[PDB]
């Protein structure tokens, strides 16, 4: 099986017995990418295992990946572990139940039903301030993604279920505990790197009831939908959005917990880990921070209360988002599995192999980004905006299957950082780690926490 | 996993924990399939380990399985174990690759093709002879599966590869004794119950370049055809057929070593234990014997030598052949795996059911077959072979997916029985087991082998 | 393997295929060896799995096992998962290393560092009255195991590292959390059941990192040790004592961890479900309750606090207790793997077999026992107390594998009793289950949980 | 698992994850350790997947391991893969049901059991003549292996069953067809190192009755012998001396199937390739053949028969044949399982640590051995033979588990080349293999067959 690559006249590192090039992951995905790049040119290959992944960098054979034969040849991702009734999560589920599931949660996604979501995530807004101000009147450096977290948990609980917590205060809560332990998947860590050796071991963990969704907190969310569901039922959220939908292939009700479960996992650390990355680039680049919070009080004099619509109105805020996302965008890779023999754009790809497109290296490669180590936000001014290919700049993926969540995640991200920096400035703490360095590991994250200093304004 | 059946308000038995209903088959497929149908009615379901399987017998419902929505549905069967290789082997490949490879080996089953083997067939109908009459004229009771498993092996060799061995007196050939190896699987062994309950091994297995078919036969073939291929190329048969259908999606060189692995697979205990059950009838029958050998030589006069037109003159022949099929149809069931949500005829197939047709019961159903434990051929009579079901008889399967093998297997097995009944005749021995008791395994084979005197006209 | 009784000439139920007669533990281990006990006599076997386990009742036969050939033969436990690094605490370790360990680990627990144990789990005696009195003053049925957790917990913490947390009123220290998650195994659930049929499943997670000890408990304790370690190295306790015994062979380190593990989970949820079967059968028995009251006053007059030498004086106290046990059993079985063909008391016991001793059932013996579902401490009166067999009444178990928390476990729970009933009087709710049903599960523990009130004298 | 020999500061490669040093065995077992010894010392280790492997060269050492402590400490060999009833053979058992089977059938291998076998070997001894004369008269290149694997497994047939075949013009014989099958273990094929990669996976192997002795073979002896057993019961071999032993602990039957089976395993590719080895050996140093020819012409007059006694009598033939075990010890290595924390000679040795000897190394280790690699037998001349360390040279390994076919192998080998010396030269062929390349698998065997030309004297 290692000499498929070989065969097809496709160059890349070479494959030991058993492991295949998984010995590469030393440095992480990020930096093993960067490097297959720049040796091997626009394609490659390499084997997770025996499982053989080819790379792809033209932004033309991207698109007929990611959108023109989507539907016919590369509709699922790669299976990666064990899931239990996890298998029916959209991001999991293939095919035709995906199409089906995907169409059920879309309305849920609208620009129509988002707007609505504004004033909910505006009052932990204000949730947030309060907690900040409170280390920001001890003058003690503060770690983002606790504060941040705490945030974004804060989020989802409020407009997935409308149970409200303030998690930060009340961490410990059952409710906050449990969700707390649905993190990123560390696809380094010892587990998933043996099923990447022994993926004939992922069915034996299956007929074990054995998920990689630790089967305490799913069982504890299964219920808490079936109470919330027949406390509702009967006496503005996901769930009442997903039981208005299964009020008619309408979603089954294990089916529904499924989703709900994705939805916190999705947006938790990633919303979390997002806000952090970006008040790290503002704190260590003071003139964007300080054009950042003129913009916002022009929008919204007297500190005035963002909307859905003052939000969109502000272009340098999107801006900062935009180049955060490329410096780190969060997925690293997208992956498609290729369902059929296919040939695409002049290359022959044949059938099992998964298709890759790693974002990380992309988003810093200097034959598209004039200095793309610095943090230079006006990439994305209205000007230049144009001159960027959508096909390289890939933060939330593309196509039938990009993020479902990316117009929510956007707003959410947005409304934090303006009643944030209306509030306070944040200034580098010498314990503060310059230049972020980025953990070797397999999530996008940095190798130390990120610690600020707060100021109120 | 087990409460499939019992949501769908479908009727069956009940499933022990990780077994399911395998404890049942202790008594064989037939006999549970037999008992099933009457306890149970006109479909119900059972479970091989976890494996949901549902019986149906339908005329209807079986068409649209066999028939109408194979291609969209139905098209592939249940996997059984580790394979290597020999996953390209066109019975067991799936879908796609199946339709594909079907297409490539079809025009090899022609009309055309066989009324040209014929002549070669016919040099070990007499080779036969010889061999038989060795026995008659030392009045020593006959094993007919030897007599015959030399025969239908002497005429697989000459017939796919052009290599012409007495194989009953050359039983010490390296062709010979790698052949020979290529029997029938015992679903019911030690081993493939196993596999029934820990089907997540396959995949350990596979791993381990273990296979069912014995590592050692088939790299034996590979390479034999790898010679054959090049002192053919360049210097009638299977080989040079398939040799030729890949001088053009055409045909690869291990994907034509597989299907000639099969063919002899196929042909081999399959023509034997055929020959084997029609030679037991004949002689528990006397009466039918005469009537077979008057007709024969009315064709055939002063022996003349049968010829693929004489041969499908005779119609005692064929239903002589027929009903034998209808008390022994060596594939006991036919199977299907469900690949989507269906819904056939009034009732709902969830995915990934395996679809059941129980041929052995069904060709012995009361309610179609009046003493259906008779052996009595003139149910074929052209005068009622009209009021048979075609969906209640299926020796040879039915629709797209049907035996590939079916005209050559009829025209070899009735030129064998032809030149043999032209020359002796069969009487009972007392070691002779009447009434023939079925073996209790996982095969449709007698449980003692069958022995009878021959006496030369 | 299935043969190996049925060859021995030693009677017992019919394993089915795989199973063996696990499915006979549908109502329990105890009922199972109960109705066992009936049917079959003074010795059986059965098979969990392929693993043949003897049934022995004959005191002396016990006797050979647990006291006499126990360094020679029957030295270890049977394994039950994966373990990881706990492979190394006592309980679980094998031959050697337990004998080495025991030895290191005895001192510890003798009646001299014991009694000097006793001011502190006086402190949280206290501690539990406070708590109580607070729903005795507010008239709320208590549920037992909810408060005696609480204790037990306390007790723990303060007695193997000295953190002293009032665990009932602080759920939510982080100390408290990860401690409470080592709760007794269930070895009937989905999970134990499946490693019983697929033993040889256990290696493929061992080689996973997968421990039946959650990864994150563990770690959490490892580091703790390691802090509390080098914070008292260097500036009375389990901890103290297995650091003093490393300052000499000598107890490693994270074999230290591993025994300081084991404590806490043999200690908890052990101490706390038998303090709560013992409240049951003070209430639903009113007369035994003021006889322990006016007992416990006579010794301790002025609700004088108790001590060492004035709990050892409390002799309805210890006939109480001795009964309760006799009840519940919380052990169940004992368990030896018979390490090398042996005979004794004349019967031969091959290499590999589980022998196993139903303390339960022969608790529950009429042969042994008057009326004995019937809770009457008069059996253990010093007048009756001799008639009693050791090797018939072991909740203890006996011999050099005997618990070796004994002394410990007795003074813990009776130092909370007298406190308790010095205090309240417990009378059953309507809501109480009377009579208790025992869990159908795979621990002796009540169907439903013990609610009961509770009034201030 | 990795470090261990990190910790004890013992020196070696670095293992890579999950395979550990196999990657190492690409140019052979040999090669390896000759590379190792060199550039590490007098001792080293290494990982055969997660195993330790430690070597040892210092013959004090080796003399502690394979005879002081065998009984304490070093008892058993590494298992290497399933073995179903295999388990019992000897050289496969471990601990007591090893020394109790040692006992059994060691009486069998006496020099007073062994004069006895003599003239049976000596017929043979015979046939093989004539069946090289045929060739010798037909000036053909021969093929030793075959004819010398002829002549070694007529001498077994005949002296552990008493079957009397020309296997050589006989090949066909069923007899002879099972027990060919039986051929030394590939342990670098892909199945062995996957075994070692994946040790995890011998219990599910285990379980499926699947073995590495072909399930066929074994099942063949076990009812042969079981015939045979019934044949001579009632109405010389090694059959018999079995069956007389277990006419008393006694051998039961199973088991002695499987030594019988052992006994062919272990003589057949054995005596075969030991003496192709010297014929090599012979033919390439035609002073030594001429040398050779001429001791035996004096001891055996006028070709007169060898017998036990004129055997022992020649001292240049006792020279040539231990001088080419120097070169070629088809064992390769010795091995050992560390069962206790042992220190021997001033080293500490954990438990389950597997301890090697590098046989074929030391053989050619120019610190013992004067131009290693040429072929000189005066290094054990009775003058020379007394400066070699027995512990340095080990062809048959040493101390109570050292080959118990020793006396048997060396008599077999010397009673041939004596008859075939008597009567043939062995020269040169320009298709022969000069100098004999070693094969870089993972048996001691030439990478191509050895084939000479044979001349009538
Ligand atoms: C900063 C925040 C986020 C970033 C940068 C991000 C990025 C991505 C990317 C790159 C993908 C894969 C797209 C592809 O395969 O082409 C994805 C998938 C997905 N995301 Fe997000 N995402 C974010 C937040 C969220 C949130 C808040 C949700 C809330 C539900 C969400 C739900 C999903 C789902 C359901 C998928 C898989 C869609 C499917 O398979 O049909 N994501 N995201
Ligand atoms: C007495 C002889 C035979 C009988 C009674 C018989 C019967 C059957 C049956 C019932 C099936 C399954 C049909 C279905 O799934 O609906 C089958 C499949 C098949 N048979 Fe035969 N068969 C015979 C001989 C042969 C021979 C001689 C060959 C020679 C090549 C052959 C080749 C095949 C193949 C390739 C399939 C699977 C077809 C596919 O999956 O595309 N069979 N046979
Ligand atoms: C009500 C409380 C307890 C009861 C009824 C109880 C009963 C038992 C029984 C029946 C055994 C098995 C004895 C045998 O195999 O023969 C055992 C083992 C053991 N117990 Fe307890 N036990 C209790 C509490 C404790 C406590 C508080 C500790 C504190 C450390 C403890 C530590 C141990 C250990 C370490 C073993 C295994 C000993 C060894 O394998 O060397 N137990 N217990
Ligand atoms: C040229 C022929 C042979 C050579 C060079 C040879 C060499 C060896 C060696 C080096 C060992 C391992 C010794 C150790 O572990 O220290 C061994 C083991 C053994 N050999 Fe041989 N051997 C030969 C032939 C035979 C023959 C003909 C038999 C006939 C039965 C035999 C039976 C055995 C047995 C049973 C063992 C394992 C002994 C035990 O584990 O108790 N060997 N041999
Ligand atoms: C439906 C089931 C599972 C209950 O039973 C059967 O499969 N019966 C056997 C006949 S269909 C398929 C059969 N296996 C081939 C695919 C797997 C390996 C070779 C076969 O076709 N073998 C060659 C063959 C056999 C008999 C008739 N024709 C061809």
């Amino acid at each position: 099986s290692h000499g498929l690559f070989k065969k097809l006249g496709i160059p890349g590192p070479t494959p030991l017995p058993f492991l295949g090039n998984i010995l590469s992951y030393h440095k992480g995905f990020c930096m093993f990418d960067m490097e297959c790049h720049k040796k091997y040119g626009k394609v490659w290959g390499f084997y997770d295992g025996q499982q053989p992944v080819l790379a792809i960098t033209d932004p033309d054979m991207i698109k007929t990946v990611l959108v023109k034969e989507c539907y016919s040849v590369f509709t699922n991702r790669r299976p990666f572990g064990p899931v239990g009734f996890m298998k029916s999560a959209i991001s999991i589920a293939e095919d035709e139940e995906w199409k089906r599931l995907r169409s059920l949660l879309s309305p849920t996604f609208t620009s129509g039903k988002l707007k609505e979501m504004v004033p909910i995530i505006a009052q932990y807004g204000d949730v947030l301030v309060r907690n900040l101000r409170r280390e920001a009147e001890t003058g003690k450096p503060v770690t983002l993604k606790d504060v941040f977290g705490a945030y974004s948990m804060d989020v989802i609980t409020s407009t997935s279920f409308g149970v409200n917590i303030d998690s930060l205060n009340n961490p410990q809560d059952p409710f906050v505990e449990n969700t707390k332990k649905l993190l990123r998947f560390d696809f380094l860590d010892p587990f998933f790197l043996s099923i990447t050796v022994f993926p004939f071991l992922i069915p034996i963990l299956e007929v074990l009831n054995i998920c990689v969704f630790p089967r305490e907190v799913t069982n504890f969310l299964r219920k808490s939908v079936k109470r919330m569901k027949e406390s509702r039922l009967e006496d503005v959220d996901f769930l009442q959005l997903m039981i208005d939908s299964q009020n008619s292939k309408a979603l089954s009700d294990l089916e529904l917990v499924a989703q709900s479960i994705i939805f916190i996992f999705a947006g938790y650390e990633t919303t979390s880990s997002v806000l952090s990355f970006i008040m790290y680039e503002l704190a260590t680049h003071p003139d964007v921070q300080q054009k950042l919070q003129e913009e916002i009080d022009a929008v919204l004099p007297n500190k005035a209360p963002p909307t859905y619509d003052t939000v969109l109105q502000m272009e340098y805020l999107d801006m900062v988002v935009n180049e955060t996302l490329r410096l780190f965008p969060i997925a690293m890779r997208l992956e498609r599995v290729c369902k059929k023999d296919v040939e695409i754009n002049g290359m022959f790809i044949p059938k099992g192999v998964v298709v890759m497109i790693p974002s990380y290296a992309l988003h810093r490669d200097p034959k598209y980004w004039t200095e793309p180590e610095k943090f230079l936000p006006e990439r994305f001014s209205k000007k230049n905006k144009d001159n960027i290919d959508p096909y390289i700049y890939t933060p939330f993926g593309s196509g039938p299957r990009n993020c479902i969540g990316m117009r929510f995640a956007l707003m959410n991200m947005k409304l934090a950082l303006i009643r944030v920096l209306q509030n306070f400035s944040f200034k580098p703490c010498k314990e503060t780690q310059i230049p972020l360095k980025l953990s070797l590991g397999g999530l996008l994250q940095p190798e130390k926490p990120v610690v600020l200093k707060v100021e109120s304004r």
